């Protein structure tokens, strides 16, 4: 996250971290047993971290889960990150208490210029790289449809937002990839794409979770 400021310390108890040696993506869970990332963060094993803060302390309220099943978006392009989505089955239920929670998925979409909050620990630099130890944040809009299909002629997609600010320097970047972007209590957006980070008009893209909830709902039930 550029131009953000650290999170209270699980004060986003839906973030996880996901780990393949290091923390490589983020993703938020949606069920005791799911966790919801980017399918352009699939790797083949995958060791899903909770309740963390401090990714390179143990700090006592951290669970370590390994994934069991990792199923990408069956129409995920890789080019136009068109369904960038992808759901982890962790393999024993996340327990749930106040450091480790649930988010809930969509009941709608979000209006134009709901305030939202993105978070992760993907670099926080503008030039260079630096790799926080900490839980970043960053409140964010969700932008007019003017602003974000204008950002990117002809690559937005009905499956894809824009939040964030088109002055440049308040964004998410790599390693923020999977994370979320929560809105009014609701998981609105997945970090996704866009052209570097935190740069002059053009703002982060994110999965439009809210096209997802049948697809989320019916990989649970069968898996
Ligand atoms: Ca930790
Ligand atoms: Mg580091």
């Amino acid at each position: 996250i550029v131009g953000g400021y650290t999170c209270a310390a699980n004060s986003i108890p839906y973030q996880v971290s996901l780990n393949s040696g290091s923390h490589f993506c983020g993703g938020s869970l949606i069920n005791s047993q799911w966790v919801v990332s980017a399918a352009h963060c699939y790797k083949s094993r995958i060791q899903v971290r909770l309740g963390e803060h401090n990714i390179d302390v143990l700090e006592g309220n951290e669970q370590f889960i390994n994934a069991a099943k990792i199923i990408t978006h069956p129409n995920f392009n890789g080019n136009t990150l068109d369904n960038d989505i992808m759901l982890i089955k962790l393999s024993s239920p996340a327990t749930l208490n106040s450091r480790v929670a649930t988010v809930s998925l969509p009941r709608s979409c979000a209006a134009a210029g709901t305030e939202c909050l993105i978070s992760g620990w993907g670099n926080t630099k503008s030039s260079g790289s630096s790799y926080p130890s900490l839980l970043q944040c960053l409140k964010a809009p969700v932008l007019s449809d003017s602003s974000c299909k204008s950002s990117y002629p002809g690559q937005i997609t009905g499956n894809m937002i824009c939040v964030g600010f088109l002055e440049g320097g308040k964004d998410s970047c790599q390693g923020d990839s999977g994370g979320p972007v929560v809105c009014n209590g609701q998981l609105q957006g997945i970090v996704s794409w866009g052209y570097g980070c935190a740069q002059k008009n053009k703002p982060g893209v994110y999965t439009k979770v809210c096209n997802y909830v049948n697809w989320i709902q019916q990989t649970i039930a069968a898996n």
